[PDB]
């Protein structure tokens, strides 16, 4: 999608590709609110492509 997914890719792939991140870091380098991050992640988890680890280790997931 337009800048939207354009950053949140280069946001992952700015610290590993294939792996996982937390809130603190999206709201952190996107300075996006918590609100949003957690909006567009349940979004796109909607096709299945998206993840978030709900457990004991604080963070999201990729799909």
């Amino acid at each position: 999608y337009q800048d939207q997914e354009q950053r949140i890719l280069k946001f992952l792939e700015e610290l590993g590709e294939g792996k996982a991140t937390t809130a603190h870091d999206l709201s952190g380098k996107l300075g996006t609110p918590k609100k949003e991050i957690a909006r567009v992640l349940a979004s796109l988890a909607k096709k299945g492509k998206l993840q978030k680890e709900a457990g004991t280790p604080p963070l999201w997931k990729i799909a």
